[PDB]
């Protein structure tokens, strides 16, 4: 039926992105979303919970440091306003998502699509109808399901962030499954609300994917916050019993019983890659279950590439927007750049103190074989931070000893995820802690705290 | 009869920051200060500053989004314990400088110092003492001071930074002299704890010295917070009446009355270049009263050097840090750079929002021939701003057709001044638009605002 230059798959940060990209380039596109426009970031994920996260941040601040910053009187927050408010913020840019795909003549298709051919799209409309759309190019952008605790199910008391994020009501406590960013994000907007927080992660650190640094200090935080965090402990089961939540875990040998009126599942996320014909169109997985891909989002189906939490390489917005790109540029012949490494890439969690990161870890870089050289800077040595009334955390940097080139980063405090810009840019364009040493930084941020690790990288610190 | 190898007037942060590089490079060093040991910055400036604007900030959050953020209750925030926490972090930064002196095994000298020779240094010791003292090398730092009205003085209500910064009491009102950083951040903290404040520019516009469409957009801000600004107002006289003052002004070709309890006087600053012997060194000063400097901070005199304030080149302190690396490490003869065109040196006001800026302005780069392309983006489209309850403000790039290069940028909103880094390090290292568009940022930061103006400025944005 209805032909198009370019097809995408879903409207996720990926999806909706590729489309724009693709409807710049001049190529003739349309996408198929039957229920997220602003996939699982703008509805359900990202957007919202930042939000409550600066709730909880207050709720800390005029509590905690009420009487530090000369506060009085009695004070009470309602997480049902939070709630609203995160929820009007997605609302808000999901509205935005329309707006683009309408300002780039971006055709918009309302249904759950499958690949009934190598280029053709069977589409199931939310109108009951059905269309089917050819295409000389797609883009699978997916994204991904969270995976729950084998042998576990959702029930009413065990729920993902989906349930969770929500929920205009809080639970009296909770256990929460995962000490990835999203367990950690939870917790730190439950706890902060009054609400008894567990947090059980298999490995033995919190934030595992961070360096070793980053996950004690974050560990000293959340402990500091009232959280309880179990490492190296295994979860066995989750039996809902109607007026609580048994969960069975064990550490090394010993078994115990923990109990709560809910538990959140956040272990890890799936790529979604059954049910819309992938096997039809030819596109073929990998061994664990994510959509192979090259270094420009193509699938061992030429004409077909995959974006976004659906390859797994690194499940992060930014990620899913900057594959999209390199894949609508790549169809369209024009000029693009691969990423390259996805180690490279930024992250952080948006708990206070935030952590953000980038490339190796100080024992990565060693593994590796190269000639470490690290700098660390605590933000108690910072003005900015003194000021702000969050003189915690740190900024370790990694490099390597021959030229000074930027391996990692690996930061934790006061909105830190804002101070990655200057080493990406860095470590993407060769410019050595030599260069970076040479950049003047403004007086007084937390910036600065980079600077320092500059000069500790080349020489010696000033201020310190 | 004592000699070094390099001397310091002035413990500011350029100054004792020049005394440690030297230091480290080998070099005898002693620094002579009387007063403020961390100059300025650190005792009446930056510092204690910053803190009292992180109070006001609250108390901003509080008034005026308690129920947005679903705060209920009546609070009441104490000016007076603000006050002593500024002065705490001040304290504390202070106490710092000396640690710094002790471990780079640089010698104090408190007392004042004066020129006699181009190597001889007279020195009036705290503790009534009349020393001198030699050297091969000297450093000067001497900062600036508070240049008043033409016509008008000093007294007990009108003042300047310093009586004010350090009052533990708040006027039931207030006139500030001069809508310039220092000036507008007073107002923001004042307003925010109740005093009725009016500041009168004689430019056209607050920050005129910033981007005219970051001047329109902070005078937006300070209206809705109560802020009386004139502009285009010329101050004739001020008479502190003992219960009251007045200020005579002139808007229009009409005079008029302006009156209050306290006046603040922040037009601007003059560098600090007599009472202490100059001449007798033979270092000559610019057009502008200020001592002349190359590309080294090196004066007309070989082994003088002059950094910070004192050379009126860009007044801040990380300019003055800057400055004093640069000098010490020519006259050590190590490996150095220039800092080249100070005015493409990054600068903030940390109000809320900030205000966030480098390079020239949009008007600037035109006058100058050169092939302007601009790039704006607002915060309303950036999904990390509505989480933290401020979509206000934006992002402004300037750069030069031929190359992408980055002729300034000029930012407002939440904590931008964290922002600059990534910018000023692409200018500084010849790296343009085309490279910058290729630097993935994480999502959702504040940064993801310069990561459109970026692609704006090759060619397209996505998100607008
Ligand atoms: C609580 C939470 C917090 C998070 N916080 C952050 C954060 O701070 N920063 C960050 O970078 N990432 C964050 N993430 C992750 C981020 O949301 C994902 O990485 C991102 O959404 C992936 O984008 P995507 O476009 O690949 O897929 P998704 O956003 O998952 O979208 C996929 C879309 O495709 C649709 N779809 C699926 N199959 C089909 C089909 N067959 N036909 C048609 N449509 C289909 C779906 O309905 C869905 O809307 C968070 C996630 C959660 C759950
Ligand atoms: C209220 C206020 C807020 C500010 N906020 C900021 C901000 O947020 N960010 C920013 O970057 N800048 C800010 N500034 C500006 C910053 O403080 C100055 O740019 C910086 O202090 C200049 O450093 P300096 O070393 O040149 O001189 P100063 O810090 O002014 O120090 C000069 C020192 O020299 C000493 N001295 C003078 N003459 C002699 C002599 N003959 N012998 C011996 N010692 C002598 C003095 O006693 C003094 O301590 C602010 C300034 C004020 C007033």
């Amino acid at each position: 039926m209805t032909h198009y230059d370019v097809v995408v798959l879903g409207a996720g940060p990926g999806g909706y992105v590729a489309a724009i990209r693709a409807a710049q380039l001049g190529l003739s596109t349309a996408i198929v979303e039957p229920k997220y426009w602003g996939g699982v970031c703008l509805n359900v994920g990202c957007i919202p919970s930042k939000a409550l996260l600066r709730n909880a941040e207050l709720v800390h601040i005029f509590t905690k440091d009420a009487k530090a910053f000369g506060i009085s009187g009695e004070v009470t927050f309602d997480y049902g306003i939070a709630y609203d408010r995160s929820r009007k913020v997605a609302e808000g840019r999901v509205a935005g998502v329309h707006f683009l795909m309408k300002k780039n003549k971006i055709t918009e298709i309302h249904g759950y699509g499958t690949f009934a051919d190598a280029n053709t799209l069977l589409v199931d409309l939310n109108d009951g109808g059905t269309e089917s759309v050819t295409f000389d190019n797609a883009i699978i952008a997916t994204g991904s399901s969270t995976r729950l605790v084998p042998g576990t199910s959702l029930s009413a008391n065990v729920v993902t962030y989906e349930e969770q994020i929500l929920s205009r009501e809080l639970p009296k406590s909770i256990i929460i499954a995962g000490a990835g960013a999203i367990g950690m994000e939870f917790g730190y907007v439950l706890k902060n609300y009054g609400v008894d927080v567990t947090i059980v992660e298999f490995l033995p650190r919190a934030l595992p994917n961070e360096d070793a640094d980053v996950s004690k200090e974050i560990e000293k935080q959340f402990k500091k916050l009232g959280v309880t965090i179990l490492t190296a402990t295994k979860v066995e089961s989750i039996a809902d019993g109607g007026s609580q939540v048994t969960v069975t875990v064990t550490k090394d040998g010993v078994a115990q019983e923990l109990k709560a009126e809910k538990v959140l599942q956040a272990i890890g996320f799936a790529p979604n890659v059954e049910g819309y014909g992938l096997d039809k169109a030819g596109v073929a997985l990998t061994d664990r279950k994510a959509i192979g891909v090259d270094d420009y989002m193509r699938t061992n189906v030429g004409h077909i590439y995959a974006i976004g939490d659906v390859n797994g390489l690194l499940q992060l917005a930014h990620v899913a927007e900057a594959q999209g790109v390199v894949a609508a540029e790549t169809i369209a012949g024009a000029e693009t750049l691969t990423l390259g490494d996805h180690r490279m890439l930024p992250r952080a969690t948006f708990c206070q103190p935030n952590v953000a990161s980038f490339g190796l870890t100080e024992q990565q870089a060693r593994n590796e074989g190269y000639d470490v050289v690290v700098a660390k800077f605590p933000f108690t040595a910072n003005a900015k931070a003194h000021g702000v009334g969050d003189p915690s955390g740190f900024v370790k940097l990694v490099a390597d000893a021959k030229h000074g080139e930027l391996l990692g980063g690996h930061l934790v405090g006061h909105d830190v995820a804002e101070l990655l810009p200057e080493l990406t840019l860095a470590q993407r364009w060769d410019l050595t802690a030599s260069e970076l040493a040479r950049n003047v930084h403004t007086h007084p941020t937390m910036s600065e705290a980079l600077q320092e690790c500059f000069h500790g990288l080349v020489g010696h610190m000033i201020n310190f």
